């Protein structure tokens, strides 16, 4: 919608973390920048790989609850996640475009949820 940057914050605030890292973390904090860092329409492709729904909507994304688990070590692996159970799988990487060139052909190529 006509707007300044998407309020993806409300995300961030329910989001948890696996393992041994936070938000904090150089894969958490680089891998936020990613996705708030995208253009709208890739939100959305985004959301829905991820947890089968659209980009932020006019209310807070915290009301539904977001999982973060890393995969293993920094390692060239393809990005996995389910929108049944909303869990996000990602290596953790050395660098943000590592990361972001994996995540993105793996959310795009992947089907969204999407409706009707």
């Amino acid at each position: 919608g006509p707007s300044r940057n998407l309020d993806f914050q409300a995300l961030e605030e329910t989001t948890e973390y696996d393992g041994g890292y936070t938000r904090d973390s150089v894969l958490i904090r680089e891998f936020w920048e990613i996705v708030h860092s995208f253009t709208d329409e890739q939100k959305r492709l985004f959301l829905q790989f991820t947890t089968g729904t659209d980009r932020a909507p006019v209310g807070g994304l915290g009301k539904l609850k977001m999982i973060i688990a890393k995969n293993g070590p920094d390692t060239e692996r393809l990005p996995t996640s389910h929108t049944a159970f909303n869990v996000l799988l990602l290596p953790e990487y050395s660098s943000k475009e590592k990361l972001k060139e994996r995540l993105l052909k793996a959310i795009t190529y992947a089907k969204g949820f999407g409706m009707l």
